[PDB]
């Protein structure tokens, strides 16, 4: 679930989401996708394609189950589907971490038509 993409990301990068992810680049939108503007935007399209595995429960609202051993996430628990959803939000957050360093301010809140073509998953 988001909510707990969100925990996530925050504990990750020490950042909330939305305000900071959930416009940035032509891909983190919602609704949005194009050639990635960067390390980051790249992170968000690949978070897309890999909930587009999940075709047995929905990543929005299902809620899975992870901890954290020692400052890692680690997801590990029941059902599958929950799984790959808990696995792809672990692989955005520490995707978004590891470009911090890259985080761009112009993108922010990036327009769209200054976007183009989104690359095939």
């Amino acid at each position: 679930s988001m909510y707990q993409l969100w925990k996530m990301i925050l504990q990750e990068t020490g950042k909330n989401a939305v305000p900071s992810y959930g416009l940035y680049g032509c891909n983190c939108g919602v609704g949005s996708r194009g050639k990635p503007k960067d390390a980051t935007d790249r992170c968000c399209f690949v978070h897309k394609c890999c909930y587009k595995k999940l075709t047995d429960c929905s990543p929005k609202t299902d809620s899975y189950s992870y901890s954290w051993k020692d400052k890692t996430i680690v997801c590990g628990d029941n059902n599958p589907c929950l799984q790959e959803m808990c696995e792809c939000d672990k692989a955005v957050a520490i995707c978004l971490r590891e470009n911090l360093d890259t985080y761009n301010k112009n993108y922010k809140i990036y327009p769209k038509p200054l976007c183009k073509k989104a690359d095939a998953c």
